[PDB]
């Protein structure tokens, strides 16, 4: 059950789901946000008044993938990892670059 917290000391993070609604609790380097998202729903969001990323999240019971817009800086920027383990990677890939930081299971 995700309804727990993955990160690696000095950050954390934590997710749960109320059903089918999974929240993401981040926080990293030196801010902490949330993100909600609906198992195969297209939504749109401002996180950290400044991406503003337009997009739908698809959860496979061991798969994250999406694809997500963002206008104020190159208009795609996608989050898509998979859970191998006890642990949780993340993400980012922009234009057509990957960027990936790596956690665990608390």
């Amino acid at each position: 059950a995700f309804d727990g917290t993955w990160k690696v000391g000095g950050l954390k993070l934590t997710i749960t789901q109320e059903g089918n609604k999974f929240t993401v609790k981040e926080s990293s380097n030196f801010r902490n946000i949330d993100v909600v998202f609906e198992l195969g729903v297209d939504f749109a969001y401002s996180l950290a008044d400044g991406t503003e990323l337009t997009g739908t999240w698809t959860m496979e019971g061991n798969k994250l993938v999406g694809k997500f817009k963002r206008v104020d800086n190159g208009k795609e920027l996608i989050a898509v990892r998979e859970i191998s383990g006890n642990e949780l990677i993340q993400t980012y890939t922009y234009e057509g670059v990957e960027a990936k930081r790596i956690f665990k299971k608390e």
